[PDB]
């Protein structure tokens, strides 16, 4: 459509909250680097969910797999899924 | 507000809706890698 993405202005808000910070002379020397970054740290931060899920002991199969086949759709909930499955296996010991 | 900060950031915006990308972030690091580049 041409709708007003969500999350828009958080994200906009946070890259001008550490220009504030460091002061950068090139602003958009600073984007590269800052949203570089910052999609280094999602990746980063999503590999890593995956497998602890991969090897959480107490869980079937069968939830392995919808957590891994959610977070694999949706990076963005990583930390809501990690979150949920390992309550779910705390649970199931 | 350091100046240039709002024009910068302005242009990004009309892009995001102009092209409504999948991953914001993903956009951003196209954006302003062609904006450096230019």
């Amino acid at each position: 459509p041409w709708q007003i993405p969500p999350g828009l202005t958080e994200l906009l808000q946070g890259y001008t909250v550490e220009v504030l910070r460091q002061q950068p002379p090139d602003l958009v020397e600073f984007a590269v680097e800052y949203f570089t970054r910052l999609r280094e740290a999602r990746n980063k931060e999503q590999q890593n969910a995956f497998y602890e899920i991969l090897h959480l002991p107490n869980l079937n199969e069968e939830q392995r797999n919808a957590f891994i086949q959610s977070l694999k759709d949706d990076p963005s909930q990583s930390a809501n899924l990690l979150a949920e499955a390992k309550k779910l296996n705390d649970a199931q010991a």
